[PDB]
């Protein structure tokens, strides 16, 4: 009698890192001193020996065989994005480049000149001369939205996240006009960009839904669409594939997972154009944001995102602040860490769980980052005292003893560091089993236990085996203990 709609369902969670060169391709492991490293403080540390450190790039995460689109959601605003079916982020305190998840909407977007010369030039490519303009247009996107559906050589489509020949090829000659003319098979296609881990009427909808979705240009103020779940938009010229945005609709807007076009079409400035239309789509389905992915500061091929507005995600204190408020204090890859100037100064990583006070990015604020983070911060030496605490629970963690968070010049998959941004610090992991609270799980987390071969609910966490309540905190860790409530998880 268990409801699959309502249930997360992953794999344990993984933590990989690897030299950034040749592993990141966003910095090859190409750095400037001043670029290096997380803060000021390991800057500072590592002064005049800045060659002894080798950047690794990290990222942990966990597969999915199943997500809803309201958690995906949730993980998105966790800092969290699919790449298929993983569910992954970066280490923001050891990754060789800073991520940040960006979200925007038409609010935020200041139209520069590039952008609106990208849409004057759009029209004119796909509107014919016996097109008659209205008498006046509110904003681009009423304008837009009168001229894109009268055209007869330029047509968007709506449909399922489905593999075809004709989309495939497409990819092909897209990712070898950017550098990709390898590793691009068929299966990579598929998994990036099809098949994808959400609910069957979130993948297949109806005629209805379908059709509702591709009259976005003609809703009215206040009408909403009940899409949810991923998407394929085709873009058609004189019936020709030209290219394809694969997308996300979520309760509080759309995300981006990928756009890609025929390189015949430079001159159509697509990447702009299919931004701009997915900025009106939002506004015109009635939800709140646009997700670009993440923003790098120092990568131009990331942070273009910029152009479009918006707030950046402070993973560690669960909110969204401005970029416009942030951007030149993270122009050096630093990693930002927020505390209202008025706050004492911190002697831990920011509660996630018991997150009462919760920064206001209105009032004034400062970056934390090396009180916490720093090579003299408070994060390791709890995290560390915090390990010892939860053997008594049988949790079999290990402590973190190195000196620096960085790998000097002089591995196991399931290992997480003990500190890392973003997951529910390992103290606050300590208060949920003194307090009683990891005790929700019972009745709740469902595993699949491989050796069984069968689903079971937990009913006394505590006494399960050292190795599942291990996987269930470093989930708990990951996702927080409320989503994993509603986890199925595999082991
Ligand atoms: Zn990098």
């Amino acid at each position: 009698a268990m409801d699959f709609t309502d249930k997360l369902i992953i794999s344990r969670p993984l933590y990989i890192s690897d030299n950034a060169d040749p592993k990141c391709g966003y910095c090859n492991g190409k750095k400037d001193s001043s670029h290096k490293f997380a803060s000021p403080g390991w800057s500072d540390f590592y002064k005049g020996d800045e060659d002894k450190v080798e950047l690794q790039s990290s990222t942990v995460g966990f597969n999915s065989e199943l997500v809803n689109a309201e958690t995906y959601d949730k993980l998105c605003n966790l800092g969290f994005r699919r790449s298929g079916s993983f569910m992954y982020k970066t280490d923001m305190l050891r990754n060789c480049c800073r991520l940040y998840t960006i979200r925007t909407n038409e609010k935020y977007l200041t139209m520069s000149k590039e952008l609106k010369t990208s849409l004057k030039r759009f029209k004119k490519k796909i509107t014919s001369p016996e097109f008659k303009p209205q008498p006046k247009y509110v904003s681009w996107i009423d304008e837009l939205c009168d001229y894109e559906p009268k055209s007869t050589s330029f047509k968007a489509v709506f449909e399922p996240a489905e593999f075809t020949d004709e989309k495939y090829d497409l990819y092909v000659r897209y990712q070898h006009y950017i550098h990709s003319d390898e590793d691009n098979t068929p299966s990579q296609f598929e998994s990036f960009l099809c098949d994808t881990p959400f609910t069957d009427s979130e993948i297949t909808g109806t005629e209805k839904e379908w059709e509702q979705l591709n009259n976005w240009h003609n809703l009215q103020p206040g009408e909403r669409v009940t899409k949810n779940g991923p998407a394929h938009e085709c873009y058609y010229h004189n019936g020709k594939l030209i290219a394809l945005s694969v997308l996300d609709f979520l309760p509080s807007g759309v995300s981006s997972v990928y756009f890609i076009w025929d390189p015949d079409y430079y001159d159509w400035s697509l990447g702009k154009v299919s931004a701009l239309r997915e900025l009106a789509l939002v506004s015109k389905i009635g939800r709140p944001y646009y997700y670009l992915g993440y923003y790098i500061d120092d990568c131009p091929k990331m942070n273009y995102k910029a152009k479009f507005g918006g707030e950046i995600l402070d993973v560690c204190n669960q909110k969204y602040v401005p970029l416009s408020k942030i951007h030149q204090i993270i122009k050096h890859n630093e990693l930002f860490v927020g505390l209202n100037s008025t706050v004492a100064s911190p002697d831990s990583e920011i509660l996630i769980t018991s997150a009462s006070d919760k920064i206001n990015f209105d009032e004034p604020f400062i970056n934390a980052v090396d009180d916490i983070y720093g090579p003299n911060g408070n994060a390791s030496q709890n995290a560390i005292t915090s390990v010892a605490k939860l053997r008594k629970y049988g949790i079999n963690y290990s402590p973190d003893l190195q000196r620096s968070i960085y790998k000097e010049i002089p591995k196991d998959v399931y290992r997480i560091p003990n500190v890392v941004p973003g997951l529910v610090p390992l103290m606050e992991i300590v208060s949920l089993f003194e307090s009683g609270k990891m005790n929700e799980l019972n009745n709740n987390v469902v595993l699949f236990d491989t050796k069984i071969n069968a689903l079971r609910i937990v009913r006394d966490f505590i006494s399960e085996k050292p190795e599942i309540k291990t996987v269930i905190t470093d989930v708990i860790r990951l996702i927080g203990l409320d989503n994993t409530k509603k986890a199925i998880i595999i082991i």
